[PDB]
């Protein structure tokens, strides 16, 4: 009943151009079996959305990577939020929700926007830049570690730790095993910065620790929740802003629309999250036998969701393969959906908005003027290098 496919969604060929293989996955049926890794796959919007929105049947506490925590030892202590189910999930979720709240956004917005304008002005002096190292990486690196309250020393470890995290959701291929081999110093740095004494007053980290007396979390939970923000909050935004710039460079008509109405900046970023989905895939584990898209999946089975594919499903989206900054994007699953829907989305959107705003006001053209290089990762999609020429408005 369920079709069996030999496509490896964690192969370099697949990362290099996933879209044909994703259509193959979608069109094979609502539920496929991937023989390469012995997991179920869902690549259509309807099923991805369904799975995300049934956390009881499709749980996160057995890991959202290939590895099933009931069978194997997690490579690091489980995340208290990503890798928990309700009810254990609920109160740590509420804390991060309050730390990364509207009111917090209001306190950091002017500083994030100043840094974005400053960076763009700086890049315009150089003219010819690498939009990944010099922009997509540089800008979040200039605001997010400070917003966390991290010391200056050791920040070089943040992006490698994050790449390690996203590679570790994948299967035990060479990307994963190589990241884990080199992980020790990145883990040591991160875990040490998660302790209260190391997090500057006023920051997200110190705020998490200050929530440890409300009865929502205990002091011994706070360092792992800081760990969550250091895992999830930098590299994703780097790839999201990277996606946006790449899109504006490939769709000059849309840069021109953005320039003419900079208030389109927030939706232009959202549409880039749909179009390139920085977080491409991750898993759930079935807690019982279940019927999904007319197919029967047994208990204790891993289910691979293709978020990027869901976001390009022509069953859901008109002209899914176009970047349209005035698209009604609501419903996209680039930030997930349901109880685990990205708790950091206000931070991401704020970074993305104020950067695209800066570009909209200061830049007349973005032309690729060098070889584009992709960065390969088991679950993150994004570029290694994007040489562009920026023309000042
Ligand atoms: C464009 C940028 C981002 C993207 C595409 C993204 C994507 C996602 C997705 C797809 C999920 C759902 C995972 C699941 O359902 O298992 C998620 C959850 C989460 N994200 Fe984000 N994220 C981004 C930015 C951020 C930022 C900036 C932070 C922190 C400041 C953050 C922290 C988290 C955390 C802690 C979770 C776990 C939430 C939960 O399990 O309730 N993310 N993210
Ligand atoms: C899979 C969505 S991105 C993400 C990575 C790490 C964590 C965490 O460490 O809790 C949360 C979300
Ligand atoms: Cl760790």
């Amino acid at each position: 009943t369920i079709p069996h496919l030999a496509i490896d969604p964690f192969s370099l060929d697949f990362f290099d151009d996933p879209y044909p293989d994703q259509q193959t996955l979608r069109d094979a049926g609502p539920v496929v079996y991937l023989d390469k890794w012995n997991v179920y796959g869902v690549a259509r919007y309807a099923e991805v959305h369904a799975v995300l929105n049934d956390p009881t049947t499709f749980c996160s506490s057995r890991g959202v990577g290939l590895s099933d925590f009931k069978k194997e030892k997690p490579w690091r202590p489980p995340s208290l939020i990503l890798e928990a189910d309700p009810p254990a999930h609920t109160r740590p979720r509420a804390v991060l929700s309050k730390v990364l709240s509207p009111a917090t956004m209001k306190t950091i917005r002017d500083g994030f926007a100043a840094a974005a304008d400053a960076k763009v002005d700086e890049l315009l002096q150089r003219g010819c830049i690498d939009a990944i190292a010099d922009l997509a990486e540089a800008y979040p690196l200039s605001v997010f570690p400070d917003a966390m309250g991290l010391k200056q020393e050791g920040r070089e470890h943040l992006l490698p730790y994050a790449g390690l995290v996203f590679n570790a959701f994948g299967p035990p291929n060479e990307l994963r095993q190589t990241a884990i081999e080199r992980s020790a110093p990145h883990q040591a740095y991160v875990n040490e910065q998660c302790q209260r004494p190391n997090l500057a007053p006023g920051g997200f980290g110190a705020c998490i620790h200050a929530f440890t007396d409300t009865g929502e979390i205990t002091p011994d939970e706070a360092p792992l929740l800081v760990r969550s923000l250091l895992s999830a909050g930098l590299d994703t935004t780097v790839n999201g802003i990277g996606a946006a710039v790449y899109c504006l460079a490939r769709f000059p008509g849309e840069l021109q629309r953005l320039r003419s109405d900079p208030t389109l900046a927030r939706n232009a970023f959202e549409e880039a999250v749909r179009f390139e989905s920085p977080v491409q895939t991750f898993f759930r584990t079935t807690t019982r036998e279940v019927e999904l898209g007319g197919a029967v999946i047994g208990e204790g089975e891993k289910v691979l969701m293709f978020l990027g594919s869901a976001n390009r499903d022509p069953r859901r989206w008109s002209d899914p393969d176009l970047y349209d900054i005035t698209r009604k994007t609501s419903g996209h699953v680039g930030f997930g959906s349901g109880v685990h829907m990205c708790v950091g989305q206000l931070v991401a959107r704020l970074e993305g908005e104020v950067m695209l705003s800066a570009l909209a006001r200061k830049v007349a053209a973005i032309d690729i003027d060098g070889p584009v290089k992709r960065r390969f990762n088991n679950t993150l999609r994004g570029l290694e290098s994007l040489p562009v020429k920026l023309t000042p408005a």
